[PDB]
């Protein structure tokens, strides 16, 4: 799949994750964006995490939709810098 | 391996993880499902984790049986939406 | 690489990780084994982690020697159950 | 890509991550090196993490530039030990 398409896909995941965390868990846009990257990259510091059932469900959806997309995006980015 | 078979395998892992954590560590079904995803996806927030020796042994079994299965499931899911 | 050789390699990693965390960080053998799996699988709950400079150095060595070995072991294990 | 080149690339990531965390978040050089490995390997214990907006932005940059580089480095290292 074209690298630029994979870029748009991961940007869409990032918007989804960030807006979701912001509105569901109430954290700031900046913290939510950070939490989104930390989650889809599978880092998972745990400094931020969902504390509501809706947030937990949402996080599972983000995990399923976002980890693979992020992994593909990283590997494509590798091809370009490297 | 057929995508639908991989689906059944990851659903089986999810049931195993969720019921195990619920019964061993005593967390609610919802928290246990969430913890299962967070674990097999290798996110590992650490907001929930086992606090008993049996829970620790169980978590190691889940890690070994579940991380690979979830990884294959994600990559198969990639192909379908993408 | 033969699957059984990969098994021995990951067992060697597990022994190294467990003994090291036990002796350097002072946690029980059981906690240390659990921490080793949680680390080399890249889950990283953070319920346990090194609190000394030697422990931090050691953990970096385990990360480098163990994450790859564990990942290959998992994928070979997938071939056998699946 | 030649293994030695991948080695230089991951060393550059490690320097970037370590110096960045040290200067932005104020942790010691040793803690910062440890945090860098824990982050780019995707372990993410969360015993250390950024607490400023600049640190969060920086961490996202390190995650994008470093996780892929580390993954390739680990797999090349595997080829040599194994
Ligand atoms: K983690
Ligand atoms: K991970
Ligand atoms: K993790
Ligand atoms: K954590």
């Amino acid at each position: 799949v074209p690298a630029t398409r994979i870029l748009l896909l991961v940007l869409a995941v990032i918007i989804y994750g960030t807006a979701g965390f912001h509105f569901i868990e109430g954290e700031s846009w900046t913290v939510s964006l950070y939490w989104t990257f930390v989650t889809i990259a599978t880092v998972g510091y745990g400094d931020y995490s969902p504390h509501t059932p809706l947030g937990m469900y949402f996080t599972c959806t983000l995990i399923v939709l976002g980890i693979g997309t992020f992994a593909v995006a990283v590997e494509r980015l590798l091809e370009f810098l490297i």
